This record gives C-alpha cells, structure tokens and sequence, in this order.
C-alpha cells in the first residue's frame, strides 16, 4: 500500500507485541533528577544505603553532564551535590539549603484536601519550613496526620515518589514518627533504576493500556488483544467509577477516564456495559456549572482540554445531549484570538470536539470556524521538516506532530504536499527500525516539570497514524 500504511502496520505490530498476557501494557517512567536528588538528601542526613547513596550521586553527575534538564531540577542537583507553584518550588530549594525560605504566612501553604497529592506535598514542605526557620512549634497535630501514608510500606502512595520523599525529610524531624523511618527507607532504596536514578512515578500503565487500546481499536481490524486490555482496565476502576493513571492509584482523573471510556466504548461496550456506565456518572458528577470539566476535583477550575476530552467521551450516548453542547460551547468560547486554546495537545482536543460532536445550523457554522483557526495555528507554525514541537520556536518530536496529525486528520483531505501529508511524511521518516519512536517527553507532573514515560511515543504516534489513515 503506502508507505503510511506500512509505518501503522509496523507499528502496531510493536504494541501488540508489548501488551502483556495480563491485558497491560508496560510503562515504567525514567529516573528523573528532582525526585532523585531529594532520595539522596533523604538517605544521606539519615545515613542509610550507601550503595544507594552513591549510585544516585553518579546519576545526578552523569546527568547533569550528558543531558540536563530544566534549570529549576539543575539547581536542585546541585544543591544536594554541593504562585502557589512558586511558593513549592521555592520550598523545594530552601529545604535543601539553595536559598531562604520563602516569608509567607503559614497559611500560604495550606491547600484543598481533595487535591490529595499537591495537599500531602504542601503539608511536608510547610513543616520542612517551620523547621528549617527555627519554628518547629508552628506545626499542628493535623499537618504530621497528612503525612502518615509515607511511613507505610511497598511503593509509594498513590505511586508519586516526590510526595512521598517530602513527606519523610519533613516528618525525620519528628521524634514520635521515626520509629517507622528505617523500614521505609529501605523501600526507597530498592526503587532506584538501572541507571541509578528515581523515577518521578511507578508508571502510567493505565493511561498508557488506554491509549494504546484506543489506537489499536481504531485500525481498520483491531487485533484480539483488546479485550484482555479492556478486561485488565475495567478490573482497575475506583469505586468513583473512574480511573487513576497506574495500578494502586486511588485519586481518578478526567484523562485517564476518558482514554478508557473512549476505548471501552469501541472495543467492549457490552461486555463492560457497567463500568462504562460508571465512568460516565464519574465525569457527569465532575462537571462545572460553567460547563466545562476540571482536571480531578469538582469546584476546582475547569480546563479546556479537559473540557473537550469529556465532550468527546460523553458524545456516544445521546441521553448526554445537553452536557455535551454546554462543554463544546466552553470550548468555543475560551479560543484565544491566535487560534490557540505543549502546544498541540489541547488543539487536538478541541478539535475531535469541535467535528466529532454532531451540530447543525448556526451551531455548526461556530464550531466550524473555531475548528479551521485552530487548524490553521497548526499550518502557520508547521516546521519544515513536516513536524511540530513543544512551542512554535521548538525542533520537531513525534508526539507533539501525533497530537497534530490527530487534529488534522479533521480538516480537508490530504493533499500531495499539504500540511497532514508532510506531517505524515514527518512520522514515517522518524520510525525506528525496531518499529517504533523516540521522542522528547510531554507528561509534565508537577507542571511544568516534565517526566518521562518512553512507552507514550509509539502509542500516541499509532492513535495518529490510526486517526489519519
């Protein structure tokens, strides 16, 4: 067929082949420097595993040296080798001694339960504050409460490594809880990479089986595997009916949700008949009266793509009319006047909003032109060579171009020499010859701090290839 053709079936012959017999579809994340440089502070002011100590020292060199991240995670490197989001991350630094604390009152660290993860961070960085200005008397029965789950053993809670290392430099310096130090600390250590670095998460394997599951759907045969896939995802719901982004994770999210239910929705509607359900009621009780969706927890802010991520999950049952217009009309009316809303992940949301979801008469018209200036942004900052980046300045990657590829895949048919069709050209000339894509991470947790889940290429790459042929 075309070369196009051949790429997608390479492909997915390599996703195929990387999901397991238990339906999933491993995704380890990388080592990362800001969670391996607070492990080595951690372990060092408690004299613990050497062998640990000295590996994640000769990570942080090596990488620093060789391929160094964003400044903000460099300082932090060094410093141990040596809004609300300021207020962290300047904590961060003062609590490995790289600058002052930050002289806020103590109720600046305070911050929404429901949010649970940034909440235990915020708790462990205000008592690692009040310590380290001298006023351990500040800190509440209720802030040391917060922190309990980082004394439990196995992996970490909720599988986020930061909060979890936060949370014991801040309660090491508590008499009543270093009973339960040791046995963690040695947990800890054993999580280090072969590279000797910690890794930001567990994994993603949730929301990568997911993706993964939705592009393989979307071929013009989908392969058996999708139902053990399906099968392994549905087993894994949150009694909220929605879904985390790895096993063991209990705060469900928007994304994840989405990503399963779209898949579930073509692969196996009757089989999980019931947790398709679920997952709609999950999103419908998440929903903000201005009719947009947040990111986890209801009151809090809605996002555009968010937003137009339920809009497309919700479109299939035509019960959900109503909801599904109010998100598109939120998603019309937050477009920014260059056509906007890294870059191209929110357009591709908007989008597959804005022409999956059926409209008429002047509705269809407003969707339509909010379409085609999001379209066009993609054309005018289009790099040479076919593909896109991060920003409109950025060299190209393959899963800034996938997301891209996803958007215009909506638009007029591809011409020879058109933007979709050089984009195309962009995706099968950066093809491994093992099949699949290497490319710069976009997962970014803490934003804007990127982690890197190398499994995510070749799955975002395949949806687009999917989408577009």
């Amino acid at each position: 067929a075309t070369a196009v053709v051949r790429c997608r079936t390479r492909l997915a012959r390599r996703v195929v082949a990387a999901v397991g017999p238990d339906g999933l579809l491993p995704a380890p994340c990388e080592s990362r420097v800001l969670e391996s440089a607070l492990a080595l502070a951690l372990l060092t002011e408690e004299r613990a595993e050497a062998d640990a100590t000295a590996r994640l020292t000769a990570y942080l060199r090596t990488t620093l040296r060789t391929a160094p991240p964003d400044p903000f995670q460099c300082a932090v490197a060094r410093a141990v080798l040596g809004g609300r989001k300021r207020l962290m991350f300047r904590t961060v630094l003062a609590a490995l001694g790289a600058t002052g604390f930050p002289a806020v009152p103590w109720e600046a660290y305070d911050t929404r339960p429901q949010q649970s993860w940034l909440h235990m961070e915020m708790k462990a960085l205000k008592v690692l504050a009040a310590h380290g200005t001298g006023h351990p008397d500040v800190v509440r029965d209720e802030d040391w409460r917060a922190l309990l789950p980082a004394l439990e053993p196995g992996p970490a809670w909720e599988c986020n490594n930061l909060a979890q290392l936060l949370a014991l430099l801040a309660l090491r310096h508590s008499p009543r809880h270093r009973p339960a130090l040791g046995d963690v600390l040695k947990h800890v250590a054993g999580r280090l990479r072969p590279d000797g670095g910690m890794p930001a998460i567990d994994g993603m394997t949730v929301f990568t089986t997911a993706a993964a599951g939705l592009a393989l759907s979307l071929l013009p045969a989908p392969p058996a595997c999708v139902t053990p896939m399906a099968d392994a995802l549905a087993l894994r719901r949150n009694p909220d009916g929605g879904y985390g982004f790895h096993s063991g994770v209990a705060q469900s999210d928007v994304e994840d949700t989405c990503y399963v239910l779209e898949f579930l929705r073509r692969a196996a509607p009757d089989r999980h008949r019931t947790a398709v359900a679920e997952a709609e009621g999950y999103l419908l009780a998440l929903r903000n009266p201005d009719g947009g969706f947040p990111t986890f927890a209801r009151g809090t802010s809605s996002e555009i793509a968010m937003t137009a991520a339920a809009a497309s999950a919700l479109a299939h049952d035509p019960d959900r009319r109503e909801e599904v217009d109010e998100a598109v009309r939120y998603v019309v009316r937050h477009q920014r006047p260059d056509g906007t809303f890294n870059a191209t992940n929110a357009v591709f949301r908007a989008v597959l909003a804005l022409t999956g979801v059926a409209a008429h008469g002047e509705e269809r018209r407003s969707r339509a032109r909010a379409a085609e200036r999001a379209l066009a942004h993609l054309a005018a900052t289009q790099n040479g060579d076919g593909g896109w980046g991060h920003a409109e300045a950025e060299p190209s990657d393959p899963i800034s171009t996938a997301y891209a590829v996803i958007a215009l895949a909506r638009g007029p048919r591809a011409r020879p020499g058109g933007p979709l069709d050089r984009a195309l050209a962009y995706l099968v000339e950066r093809q491994h010859p093992d099949g699949g894509y290497r490319s710069r991470p976009d997962q970014a947790g803490p934003r804007p701090l990127l982690y890197d889940v190398p499994a995510l290429a070749d799955v975002f790459v395949l949806l687009a290839l999917a989408h577009a042929t």
